[PDB]
């Protein structure tokens, strides 16, 4: 029993973390095979990162330009291109630590492990949501950016994110492993803001599920409600909607509990339109909505990796 | 900016975790040189779980009865003996992933990072703090005893925590890695019960600074209060004393805020005696207790390890 906001072990991630250098900017990359991933901004100093050309200012580098440090080990780089929005270093030197990885793209709503890394040097771990509107809720301190984030699933690692910015609000913006970023945002210096978000209900649901298996079942109720009726109170708390695939998905929770997804439904209806009254669920006085259906299965029951 | 439950990196404690089973019974080791960990427990069976006398059940017991899996591969057992609640498995291979280690002791109110095992195969890694009343919020399942806590200063891993048993309220308990348990726990079936917890008074405060350097700011106040009058307050909403100790502990903090400890002391009273108002703090809308001042330090300033 418990739940907590759990990361997948780091430690295939940790082996792959090197440090970027070119000129003063100093920042993380991620190696793989004999590439070297960073974010394109590492070619950029203060007066570049305006209105960069980025083209213009990778073809007045040279492979020498680019340090790549793995621990106390320099890399020799033998060859560079840039991909949308990262770089790509080619590396005289496989890494021997690659793991069985892909480079996959989540959808908002979907959750991550977060290595976060400074010089090359991971830092700590820590569980995140692809916001709605694309911006992920982060901890990240200036020299961050090139830290990535990712799931396992038994040895494999998918990388899905690169982090690359903070945003004015202190919410942080990144790109898929293939440099394309999440949501509008662009690696240069504008007004750029997140723009409005809401919460996720099929997490929320999971959620309260995660609590009935764990003992805390004060908040259900005898009621039932249609999926139209719940989805006009949902829009009334800026909840987004929940479609009959969400219903589906939340099926085996449903059938391990035994409370309908309707009915729970019905219960966070009444929590939007009551509150909690001084009461908290798993540990919380607010309703959670950053762990998956997936998220809930996997502590609830108890599935590792290898 | 942005502040996250966060662990260590789990790579140089996912290097150590085997498996371990002797009968029926199968729970996790901690592989350090030659010697693999495990709960005492490991050498009882259902029936035998009840009044355990452990000195006699281990007497009856061969190298050969105890099998050690690291990976797939098979770990020669070569020597065995008791310390308080663990057991010390003398296998014939050192591990070569061995990081540099200590074995700690942990106060109530010290956070640590935990890496959740079942079959000696890491599945999550989240962060803890110890309770006053000696048990942890843990998220564990069945088999997951054996599975350890840490923390990571520079290079080396600092054990602090084995796990052996969750508590009818769902807490869990264990031991430091010299087999001692952490509170008046034993490692067999009664009706022991965690007794009554409160809240860590000077986490609170910690994280009320590390909201202020992160921009939440609405609880403060021109109010000051004096050591003794905040602390006749704690006691009435069970949060423990706070000491000169923890005064001069939050001193960076407090330099770096420019907000004297016992004028945020003013603000928690506030904040206890009036609620949160609808409002949150660094996304919560209680008050957390699960951050020390290293913890708000480390992640609002950056520090690695390697
Ligand atoms: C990612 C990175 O290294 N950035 C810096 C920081 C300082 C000098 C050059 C580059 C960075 C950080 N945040 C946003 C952007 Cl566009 C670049
Ligand atoms: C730690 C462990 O392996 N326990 C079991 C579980 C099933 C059979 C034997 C031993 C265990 C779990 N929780 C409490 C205690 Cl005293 C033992």
């Amino acid at each position: 029993s418990g739940f907590r906001k759990m990361a997948f072990p780091s430690g295939k991630v940790e082996g792959c973390m090197v440090q970027v250098t070119c000129g003063t900017t100093t920042l993380n990359g991620l190696w793989l095979d004999d590439v070297v991933y960073c974010p394109r901004h590492v070619i950029c100093t203060s007066e570049d990162m305006l209105n960069p050309n980025y083209e213009d200012l990778l073809i007045r580098k040279s492979n020498h330009n680019f340090l790549v440090q793995a621990g106390n080990v320099q890399l020799r780089v033998i060859g560079h291109s840039m991909q949308n929005c990262v770089l790509k270093l080619k590396v005289d030197t496989a890494n021997p630590k690659t793991p069985k990885y892909k480079f996959v793209r989540i959808q908002p709503g979907q959750t991550f492990s977060v290595l976060a890394c400074y010089n090359g040097s991971p830092s700590g771990v820590y569980q995140c949501a692809m916001r709605p509107n694309f911006t992920i809720k982060g901890s990240f301190l200036n020299g961050s950016c090139g830290s990535v984030g990712f799931n396992i699933d038994y040895d494999c690692v998918s990388f899905c994110y690169m982090h690359h910015m903070e945003l004015p609000t202190g919410v942080h913006a990144g790109t898929d492993l293939e440099g394309n970023f999440y949501g509008p945002f662009v690696d240069r210096q504008t007004a750029q803001a997140a723009g409005t978000d809401t919460t996720i209900t099929v997490n929320v649901l999971a959620w309260l599920y995660a609590a009935v298996i764990n003992g805390d079942r004060w908040f259900l109720n005898r009621f039932t409600t249609t999926l139209n009726d719940f989805n006009l109170v949902a829009m009334k708390y800026n909840y987004e909607p929940l479609t009959q695939d969400h219903v589906d998905i939340l099926g085996p929770l449903s059938a391990q509990t035994g409370i309908a997804v309707l009915d729970m439904c019905a219960s966070l209806k009444e929590l939007l339109q009551n509150g909690m009254n001084g009461r908290t669920i798993l540990g919380s006085a607010l309703l959670e909505d950053e762990f998956t259906p997936f998220d809930v299965v996997r502590q609830c029951s108890g599935v590792t990796f290898q």
